[PDB]
């Protein structure tokens, strides 16, 4: 259900270019293509 | 993405079947409609 930045922000996640660096969980995309929003 | 009770216990968060209650953000759903993974900040 996420799939924007402010959403992602919005939820205590982070934006990431590509990949969801270690440690970090994929829970959606921000939008812009290839973007993940990554929760640690 | 978390879309079922199992990934999203996993990952430290509640599984509530309404609401995030106070303090905490809505990180994806636990598959039955309606339900909110959430978890804090």
């Amino acid at each position: 259900g996420i799939g924007d930045p402010v959403t992602c922000l919005k939820s205590g996640a982070i934006c990431h270019p590509v990949f969801c660096p270690r440690r970090y969980k994929q829970i959606g995309t921000c939008g812009l293509p290839g973007t993940k929003c990554c929760k640690k």
